[PDB]
């Protein structure tokens, strides 16, 4: 049902935005019918994860009439396909940014139009709901923090706008809570919260916590995985070393390395050559950083694990909801 | 006054955005300066027509106690500053449509900045006016149909996504509406109307008319400028004919020009070559376009000043800013 429900609501939601084209912005069916496949092209295709934590967040809610039920499920999947329309525009915007040009126009295009689309679905679908400005607000919030994030992230290896100044747990931290966590963890469950009007029954403390806490678990096991898990099993070609990323592996290799094996990391780090990328590989493995990445994921899952017994004394439902999005996660 | 008190704001809604970087979003001193910079590099320079339009629809509304008044001239600013962001905004994208690559990675970021900015400085600013919620769905609204337009332009030359079937006066005026009348001419004026509270006062019908003219009159004149107008006095390269542009000389030409003419634009148009570049506009000189010009200005410039004089009869104060608005058009 919550996968049934959700693809059911994405052919409801794509109708709605196409007639609206065909109808108020004068499309003509040949653009109308390019819409549908590129909003097919980018939206569907991945777990919707974050799309189907506002579901579950929703259904916890409720049960702990089916008037009120029918809608704010509806509410939740509309909820959820704004954030899945949300990550596809900043996956469209990241394959600009990793590239007369009609692709590039057109690429550029997408991008609007995805983001807009989350406000059209919005204004639409909760026209006459109380909750449409907090929600409407919340959401802008944090996709201006995401895009905080991504500054963090692409000059994170520079500053005064090559330094490694900025190597540090503390700011890995910084890039993770702006430019995942707040985004994949906090939000999904903020918007199940909106929709179920349940918002001030929860602490957002512990919440926020938590959400920053599961984004930094997957963010250590996304670099490490980057780093070490091969192109046919990870899905993509891992290119944070060559791209001087600011990862997990990097800042704690930092803290326990040498003078001589910092100069030998800072000497092959951030370069295409194979041979360099290879030699900051063997300085990972040599300093132990993956026994150290066991233990850091382990302490890390232990304060997960604590602070959703602190929120199901006030909120059973709710931490139920995230004990099931941290197995999504620590799967 | 009206520039003094428009730059003062800005002053006001930069300390503001920037403050809240430092003190809610965790920036380093380094990063608040780069966009301190960013953001008056791309928001300042200009002339603020868009933005200046809004103070002006205000000041006649408000005229025709100091507590109320001083509050939305304030406003008017804030939405001003609003457009001019959304202007900057769109400029970045068109950069990067015209372009591990940071200074990629920093334009498309600085694109995203930019239209937040738009949602902060809308959510701070006014925060308890009953207006914020119209006003971000029809700015939201406004940007979409923008994003729409930018689809018409770009893929004009195109289609089943080199066709000149699209090179009609319908499909010119469809681009332009979207494109650039919403956001340039119709945006201004309705949020001016919106922070004097005085939407309901006003024939939309009449207003959105008058925002399709003055942009088509716009349009013409800035196409046949890109044609004909030398880069020093234009201040740009004309790119039109060589980017094969659905221009208001293109599509005049076409319904004007004899089988073996358009055989000769159609061989000739949308080449960076000099000379074919040159046989196009030798083809416009020759067809009396620069004559038809003259004529199709006038003929939607006698449509503009009627259609001021029928919105004058119910909203007098506002026909005289919409008159202004005209003004620095038909210049
Ligand atoms: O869905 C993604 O993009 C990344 C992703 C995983 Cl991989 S596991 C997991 C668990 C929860 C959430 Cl919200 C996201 C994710
Ligand atoms: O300001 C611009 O970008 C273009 C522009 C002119 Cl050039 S004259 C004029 C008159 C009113 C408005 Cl709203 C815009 C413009």
């Amino acid at each position: 049902m919550p996968m049934q429900m959700f693809m059911q609501v994405y052919d409801e939601i794509q109708m709605f935005l196409l007639e609206e084209l065909e109808l108020k912005f004068d499309m003509d069916p040949n653009r109308v019918r390019y819409l549908r496949k590129m909003m097919d092209t980018t939206c569907l295709g991945g777990k919707y994860n974050r799309g189907l934590t506002v579901i579950d967040v929703a259904e916890s809610l409720l049960s702990l009439d089916g008037a009120r039920r029918k809608r704010v499920l509806h509410d939740a999947c509309v909820c959820g396909w704004m954030i899945e329309f949300l990550q596809a525009h900043y996956l469209v915007e990241d394959d600009i940014m990793d590239n007369p040009d009609v692709t590039v126009q057109c690429a550029i295009n997408d991008g609007l139009l995805l983001k807009s689309w989350t406000h059209m679905m919005a204004m639409h679908f909760f026209a006459d709901r109380p909750f449409l400005q907090d929600l409407l607000c919340r959401f802008n919030r944090v996709d201006y923090t995401t895009a905080v994030g991504q500054l963090y992230d692409v000059t994170s290896m520079f500053d005064s706008n090559t330094d490694f100044a900025e190597f540090t747990l503390s700011n890995y931290k910084r890039i993770v809570k702006y430019k995942t966590a707040y985004y994949t963890y906090l939000l999904p469950l903020v918007m199940g919260l909106i929709v179920s009007e349940a918002l001030p029954t929860v602490d957002m403390g512990v919440t926020e916590e938590l959400a920053m806490l599961m984004g930094e678990y997957f963010q250590v096991q996304d670099d490490v995985m980057d780093c070490f898990t091969p192109p046919e099993r990870l899905g993509k070609v891992g290119t944070d070393i060559q791209d001087a990323k600011c990862s997990w592996l990097a800042v704690t290799f930092l803290a326990k390395a040498s003078s001589a094996q910092v100069a030998e990391f800072k000497a092959n780090y951030g370069s295409g050559d194979s041979e360099k990328v290879a030699t900051v590989r063997r300085l990972y493995e040599e300093a132990d950083l993956q026994g150290d990445y066991v233990a850091y994921e382990a302490a890390v899952a232990e304060q997960v694990k604590e602070l959703i017994e602190k929120l199901r004394l006030c909120s059973p439902g709710f931490a139920a909801s995230v004990e099931t999005l941290w197995g999504k996660t620590y799967k």
